[PDB]
């Protein structure tokens, strides 16, 4: 339950890399920016490493189970995640019982390779009502947050179109929605312990001008 957030220095290459994955994976979205807001760059305020003994225990236990079940290859990937429930994720860990039901691959926990895709879910599905303060889906004042996660993919099952499932197919540990049709790739897990909220990114979207 006890989380420790260690601040990474802007001069540390651990921090520089995380910002590089965030900034370099920004892509033009089909909604014209309705959910995330109009922007071309981020203003990264703080990058923190999330430390929780039990969450790391749950994840490492599962990683071992997935590894054994997939020829000793857990197939981990660092993907982004945006959710209005960041606080509960860093303290209580991801919970499949809070799976995005409305998803194209059903009730799973969704991650993106593109940071801009996760930014549309920072304030809820389709950006919700936006920032709690100024009710703006495009707010440039409020500090937003998202996670850059360690995700245990195991044997991924590739899909190209909407296929609703509750759990990953037999013999598989995850679903990947590939851009064929799809705008950007989306990664889906059906178990909370197959993701660890490694990095906590406090940032702002930048008003172009
Ligand atoms: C119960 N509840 C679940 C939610 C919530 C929270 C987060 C997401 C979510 N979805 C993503 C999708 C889905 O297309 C693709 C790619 C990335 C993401 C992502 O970072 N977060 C979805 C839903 C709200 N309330
Ligand atoms: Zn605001």
């Amino acid at each position: 339950a006890g989380t420790i957030l260690l601040d990474l220095a802007p001069e540390d290459k651990e921090y520089q890399s995380v910002e590089e994955e965030m900034q370099s994976t920004i892509r033009e979205h089909r909604d014209g920016g309705n959910a995330g807001g109009i922007f071309n760059r981020y203003n990264v305020i703080r990058i923190q490493k999330v430390v929780n003994k039990k969450l790391r225990e749950r994840f490492c236990h599962r990683q071992k189970e997935v590894s054994e079940e997939n020829h000793n290859h857990h197939n981990e990937r660092m993907l982004f995640h945006g959710s209005p429930f960041i606080n509960a994720i860093i303290h209580k860990g991801f919970d499949e019982r809070h799976a995005y039901i409305g998803g194209m691959f059903g009730a799973g926990i969704y991650f993106a390779e593109n940071s801009s895709k996760s930014n549309q879910y920072v304030y809820g599905i389709g950006g919700g009502t936006g920032c709690p303060t100024h009710k703006d889906r495009s707010c440039y004042i409020c500090h937003r947050q998202m996670l850059f996660c360690r995700v245990t993919l195991g044997k991924s099952f590739l899909q190209f179109s909407t296929m609703k499932m509750a759990h990953a197919p037999p013999g598989h540990h995850s679903v990947i929605g590939r851009p064929s049709a799809l705008a950007y790739a989306e990664y889906v897990i059906y178990r909370g312990e197959q993701a660890y909220p490694e990095y906590l990114i406090t940032y702002q979207i930048m008003k172009p001008e």
